[PDB]
């Protein structure tokens, strides 16, 4: 019983697609994450300190990460810090806390609590001046292990940063026109971040 | 310079949305069986003689790939047939060959060819009666391995059985109403198999 503008239809629907595109990607992170972290080796080899051998050299929790699966940032992080990263697919030194905006201890610790119901965290980070999707979950072993303390667990962190080219293939999956980060249009505000997301206010869906 | 019924429109967009959902779903696994079977361990225990103490008993390819991940189906396949079934997360000695509508050595060939671009191989299947989404991947360790020969690899197959619950959730992730199985209403044909999936025609989009 309510009418509605073509132009106005068409942005309503715009944004929920681009927030749908942001959701469902966050969320098959998230279950991507605890694949990696709910892994008796991984605990292992990565739960005290970090075999480098194993995860980088053996390829186990390496560069594929970045050149297949898109995470421009993987980490380990514990009590002390930043114990493994890989930025690009190259080892580095270089510490979560310095790379995004957010804290490593407040994600130590969201990701220590929802482990206890097999959980992942997730959040939007600016990630060396661009929006990123972080997730993150606690280093467990699988079931039949004993009971582990998740409050001394590293944490694995997976961070996807939204470029140019992964934006613009993010909007083509969800009918939307020139998904882009903003420098007549469409945005939302990534929350938790400085950055917006832009396109053209047009009616989502096909070519056609 | 074309003007459109609002109720075609709608439909238009929605059969795109079904279709979106559907391919990025598939995607997204393909991804994932991948991670599992490009992964020098799986190729150690599950290349020849499937460890069935290692997949499933030490959860390295185990339940929760049901529990969490939603494969319904997760099976080890080589020249002689199936050698690793779990079905709704227990082990079966039940085939792929019987499970499925497609042939077991067509999915190993078509997956063992992809593997040397490092991709996987996804479908449409008819799986005990059901619609569903499947992804295979050789079975293959890391680079930093000698080259073995893909012409005997095993290969991992992932099946999503499309349930009514999970069928409803992926069309809300998707603005779609009311998405099941066909046993007026908008739907298409899943190719390669005996079902339909159908919605009711509507605007996709928001509940708004």
């Amino acid at each position: 019983s309510i009418a509605r503008h073509q132009d106005d239809i068409a942005i309503e629907q715009s944004h929920f697609y681009v927030e749908k595109a942001l959701q469902n990607r966050r969320e098959n992170s998230e279950q991507f994450s605890t694949t990696y972290s709910f892994w008796t080796d991984a605990y292992v080899y990565l739960g005290n300190r970090v075999d480098a051998d194993w995860a980088f050299t053996k390829n186990n929790l390496g560069s594929v990460l970045y050149t297949t699966n898109g995470y421009d940032g993987v980490f380990v992080i514990d009590d002390r810090g930043t114990r493994y990263a890989m930025l690009e697919g190259e080892l580095s030194e270089r510490s979560l806390a310095d790379s995004l905006n957010a804290d490593t201890g407040d994600i130590l610790r969201s990701a220590r609590r929802a482990a206890v119901d097999e959980a992942a965290i997730s959040r939007y980070v600016d990630f060396d001046g661009a929006p990123a999707i972080l997730v993150a979950s606690a280093i467990k072993p699988t079931s039949d292990h004993a009971p582990i303390d998740l409050a001394k667990a590293s944490v694995m962190v997976f961070v996807d940063r939204l470029t140019p080219a992964k934006l613009a293939k993010l909007g083509g999956d969800y009918g939307i026109a020139n998904l882009h980060l903003l420098a007549d249009k469409e945005s939302l505000a990534l929350e938790g971040t400085p950055h917006r997301l832009a396109w053209v206010s047009s009616r989502p869906g096909s070519a056609m």
